[PDB]
DNA sequence: TAACCGCCAAGGGGATTACTCCCTAGTCTCCAGGCACGTGTTTTTTTTTTTTTTTTTTTTTTTTTTTTTCCTTTTTTTTTTTTTTTT
């Protein structure tokens, strides 16, 4: 709390999200509020660009 | 005390001569086990793959949340400047 941090969203909430089957709210609070990125990557090779 | 010698007596069987006979020496003639040559099938050796237990390695240990405390090098060797003594 002293350094102002977010809830932990463990693994058993993974696996009763997994159980319920909503697949939006996985992508949310594991991409969209976490830690979302954009990366270039070449076709060819694969690997970031 | 009976070995040994001398003397005498008796008899038993090996040597001798002749007749016989029969078994083997010798000589063909057929054929068959004895032997020279080739080889085997068990016996030992060597590989081969597995087995079975032991040892070693590695990975694991429910989740979330809130406060302090200590530390986040250190000695040890080398260098470089400074100070003092001498001619
Ligand atoms: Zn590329």
């Amino acid at each position: 709390r002293a350094r102002d941090g977010g809830l932990r969203f463990g693994e058993m909430e993974r696996d009763c999200q997994i159980s319920h089957g909503a697949a939006q709210f996985l992508r949310e609070r594991l991409f969209e509020v976490s830690d979302p990125y954009r990366v270039h990557i070449c076709n060819f090779c694969g690997l970031i660009a």
